[PDB]
DNA sequence: CGGCGGAATTCCCCGG
DNA sequence: CCGGGGAATTCCGCCG
């Protein structure tokens, strides 16, 4: 029943303060501690889904932000 | 001097499968025209597609490689 | 020779 | 951790 809250794909818990799939989870670990600066090719809004995920890093990212993903929490 | 890539405008190795490109773009080609061709585009399918892009929307890059009339029989 | 196709290799993102 | 797979550079075979 439940889905992550960024790409859809069916979620593996609450993680970093949100409920997520485990690649979502550690995407957004990956990126926080590489201080990755992503750049979109599209206009920011990208869709993110379970295979269109890969394409857009930055997209994928500000979701995650905007979800209200975090390192402490 | 220089010549650019048809395709993502990145400075082009020669003509490669009938059109001028990057050798990047010569082997995404070769790749893409034996994949599995079902590539997806998170966009509009007008992305950008340049030397920092290039690697976010197959879909859009294999779109520009044929519209610019690349082909294996070249 | 130089140009092109292409395989091989290296690098890195992704996800189980 | 690991393996899978795409990206891009490197290296080689062929031919005009
Ligand atoms: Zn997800
Ligand atoms: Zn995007
Ligand atoms: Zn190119
Ligand atoms: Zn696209």
């Amino acid at each position: 029943p439940k889905l992550c809250l960024v790409c859809s794909d069916e979620a593996s818990g609450c993680h970093y303060g949100v409920l997520t799939c485990g690649s979502c989870k550690v995407f957004f670990k990956r990126a926080v501690e590489g201080q990755h600066n992503y750049l979109c090719a599209g206009r920011n809004d990208c869709i993110i889904d379970k295979i269109r995920r890969k394409n857009c890093p930055a997209c994928r990212y500000r979701k995650c932000l905007q979800a209200g993903m975090n390192l402490e929490a």
